[PDB]
This record gives C-alpha cells, sequence and structure tokens, in this order.
DNA sequence: ACAACAGATGATGGAGCT
DNA sequence: GCCTTGCTTGGACATCTT
DNA sequence: AGCTCCATCAAGCAAGGC
DNA sequence: AAGATGTCCATCTGTTGT
C-alpha cells in the first residue's frame, strides 16, 4: 500500500544532503554536516551532528528513509572507493541505530523516474527536476554545488512513490 | 567504568570489559548480500545495535574502535569494505550514545611490544590468551584472530 | 574565501631530527 | 560440510540477446 | 612548523585437506 | 538461464574566477 508515513532520502556522499518530506507540509533538505579530519585534512561526515540532525526532525519510529547505495567506478581511486563505502556504511548505521527502516536505492532507480538519460543527464538537470517538483526550495538549488541537495529530493521523491507494507 | 574493544572488518570481533565481571568477546554478526555475480559478506547493522543494547552498558561508554588503513597493493573492494565496516560501527555506536575512540593498529604495540621480525602470524592469539586466559578457549583457531584483535584493543584503551 | 573547473584516480601513522 | 593456504588486489546494475 | 625513514594491514576467491 | 551490452557515478588535488 501507499506510503503516507515521513519519508526521507539521504545522498550519502560526502557533499550530500538530505531531503525530509512531510505529508501536507512543506518538503526541507539539509546539508550533510562534515568535519576537517586530519589524514594534511580532508572532509568526513560528522556522525555526531548527523544524529543530532535526525533526532531535531523528531519523526515517528520506522520512518522509511531512502539511502542512495553508490557504486564507484573502477577507474576512481582507491581513497574515494574508501570514502564511498564509509558515508554509505555510515549512513546505514546511524539510520538503523536511530530506528529509522533503511531502503537502500541504486542510482538507477531513483534516475529511471525522472527520466535522466544520457541527452539532459542527471548532472546537468537534476538541479533543474527537483526544482519544478518543489518549487518552494528552489532557491537552495540555484547553484552547481547544491547537486546534493537536489539528489536528496529526488531521492526522496522517489522512495515517497514505492508503495509499502 | 567500561571498556568496549572492536575490530571493524567483516570477520572481526567487539571485545567488552566490565568491572567485576569476567571478559565477554563476540564475533560480528554478518549477513550476506547480493553484489555483481556471488555474494559478499557484509556487517549485519541490525544485529549489531540489538548486540549493543543488550550489553546494558553505561551511557556513553567509550569504545575503541581500530582504525582502518589499507594498503596500496589492496584492491578498491577491499578499501571500499574498510571504509564501509569501519564507519557503520562509527554510526551505529556514536547513534547509540558510546563514546567512539579511533585506534590504529600499531596503537597495541607500545604497550605490548610487537615486530615486523616474529611477525604476528598466530602471534596476536597467544597475547590476547595471555591477558584474558578466560577466553583462551575461544582463541585456538586461526580464525580467531579478529577475536584477539578486538581484546588487544580493549586493553590498551582500559590501560 | 567561496565557486566552478580540470585532471588523475592517489597510503597512513609515528618516531626522530632540522 | 569447515578450516587453512595460496594468490591477486578485482565494478554494479539494468537491459537486450541467445 | 617542516622532512627524512619505517612499520602497519586487509578483502576476495579459487583449490586442498579434513 | 546465462552472456554480451550499455549506462551510469565519485574522490582528491590543484587552478582559475568571481
Ligand atoms: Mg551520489
Ligand atoms: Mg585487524
Amino acid at each position: 500500500h501507499m506510503n503516507a508515513g515521513w519519508v526521507i532520502g539521504v545522498d550519502p556522499d560526502t557533499s550530500g544532503a538530505l531531503a525530509l518530506l512531510k505529508p501536507n507540509q512543506p518538503p526541507q533538505v539539509f546539508d550533510s554536516p562534515h568535519l576537517k579530519v586530519l589524514v594534511g585534512v580532508r572532509k568526513r561526515l560528522d556522525a555526531k551532528a548527523i544524529v543530532q540532525l535526525l533526532k531535531s526532525f523528531e519523526a515517528p519510529i520506522g520512518t522509511t528513509v531512502y539511502v542512495e547505495q553508490s557504486t564507484p567506478y573502477p577507474q576512481d581511486g582507491k581513497q574515494g572507493w574508501w570514502s564511498g563505502g564509509f558515508g554509505y556504511g555510515m549512513w546505514i548505521g546511524i539510520l538503523v541505530a536511530s530506528g529509522f527502516s533503511v531502503i537502500p536505492v541504486p542510482s538507477s532507480a531513483w534516475k529511471s523516474e525522472f527520466q535522466l538519460t544520457k541527452e539532459r543527464s542527471n548532472k546537468d538537470y537534476s538541479r533543474q527536476v527537483a526544482s519544478q517538483l518543489f518549487p518552494s526550495l528552489s532557491s537552495l538549488l540555484k547553484r552547481k554545488k547544491d547537486h546534493g541537495r537536489a539528489e536528496a529530493l529526488l531521492i526522496a521523491a522517489y522512495g515517497k512513490g514505492i508503495k509499502i507494507n
């Protein structure tokens, strides 16, 4: 049956974001909190700020959350393979440990519902798509670096349409 | 008062040191996921959460987690699994209210001496079964490296 | 400083010394 | 079956096409 | 702060041995 | 049931441009 609860979508990359769709209320989008961690320095997801961001929502138990399940290319550096596994594994861990119902979503699935093929590609037009589905947040999607916000929104609007049990 | 040590890899362990109760080690629960062709073993986050909750440890108990630092020669997939296990344990632990402290693999050497010569083929399992003779039974097979590693991280944290 | 862009795809931690 | 050893170090996923 | 060394794994998948 | 085919990302580091 059709999901009437709260729907969250997560772009788990280190410049990713989380979108929160409540029924009958305006959509919201949040950039993922990060840290300067010395390794010199790079960005890691901030688990502590994430959990307190999730705590702030005060969502019901078992609220469904759709997490993009992404898969680096053979030519991407091993460091990026590591970071990829880290953000994904941290997001699942926090969400599962926080009582959310977690659904991984292949990148192809949500891009499929919104007709983001080679022509009119997701990188060049996903922000625009998110804008016209959620006009109230189009101010936060006016920049290239906001690609993450847009994906989180479209992952959420994808999962919203998935019938549940 | 309580000390937990965690080896975060796909066949790692978690060790739990209580005051006035014997020490304990647990294998990390895993499920089987289907990636590409064949199946991969991943940490089961649902089961880990249940495990921690069963401990009934004080709020904000300190958990030492071994840092994942793979070699250049290692495959990309193993870099990814490394980051995954590490980030998942960190996620679960922080969200469950524990206090996480990352520990490098070499950190326990400073307290208990280890060297490239006379390398740990089975050396780790010996140091842990010395320090925790209660559990010498569950350390007698090579597969039990991860349990020894969890214990030894725990003993570093405690010390 | 913040952003957009271009290009390759990459170890890391630590102790001793300058 | 499970345990150990030896070896490289690695795409995943959906869609056509036999 | 720099900069020399130098030590630290693991995943994943075939075979054998039991 | 397979097998070949197609089509998807991103990190991390400098460099340029607001
Ligand atoms: Mg992504
Ligand atoms: Mg280890």
